[PDB]
């Protein structure tokens, strides 16, 4: 199945300038365990400011132009995307912006990061219907030393 993961600020702000603000290890660590041994899939923006491919999964970018890169596995279109992935329990949507918008009406499962945050952002997460989505993990977290923001961990499933 296809699933997006996302962390979303304040008015479902998820970047600006190419780059998250806040400093959250807590849903580092979240990311990293929903995502490792899955194939990803994300935009050329996102693929630029990772650096690197993510390691112990197959890294898959969506770009109109030809690949830039060897060490990653590039497509032209959300099909050709899902088809690159193969015959795999779950696929795991990364972003960007524009990338969540397309692969929402064929996703599954959410996983969202809700961070009590307010930034200045010049990318969202897409409008997603809630009568469409069912809550079926809701894990709280205050503050803490190592996290500046109260956040929450919700995976929803389409109904
Ligand atoms: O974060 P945000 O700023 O939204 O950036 P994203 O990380 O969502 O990256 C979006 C980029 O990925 C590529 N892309 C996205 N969707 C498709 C598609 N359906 N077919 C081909 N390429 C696509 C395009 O690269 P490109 O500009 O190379 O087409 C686009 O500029
Ligand atoms: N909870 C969560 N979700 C992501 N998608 C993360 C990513 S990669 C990424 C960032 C923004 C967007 Cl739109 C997509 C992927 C990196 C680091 C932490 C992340 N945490
Ligand atoms: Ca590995
Ligand atoms: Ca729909
Ligand atoms: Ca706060």
């Amino acid at each position: 199945m296809i699933s997006l993961i996302a962390a979303l600020a304040v008015d479902r702000v998820i970047g600006m300038e190419n780059a998250m603000p806040w400093n959250l290890p807590a849903d580092l660590a979240w990311f990293k365990r929903n995502t490792l041994d899955k194939p990803v899939i994300m935009g050329r923006h996102t693929w630029e400011s990772i650096g690197r491919p993510l390691p112990g999964r197959k890294n898959i970018i969506l770009s109109s132009q030809p690949g830039t890169d060897d060490r990653v596995t590039w497509v032209k279109s959300v099909d050709e995307a899902i088809a690159a992935c193969g015959d795999v329990p779950e696929i795991m949507v990364i972003g960007g912006g524009r990338v969540y918008e397309q692969f929402l009406p064929k996703a599954q499962k959410l996983y969202l990061t809700h961070i009590d945050a307010e930034v200045e952002g010049d990318t969202h997460f897409p409008d997603y219907e809630p009568d469409d989505w069912e809550s079926v993990f809701s894990e709280f977290h205050d503050a803490d030393a190592q996290n500046s923001h109260s956040y929450c961990f919700e995976i929803l499933e389409r109904r």
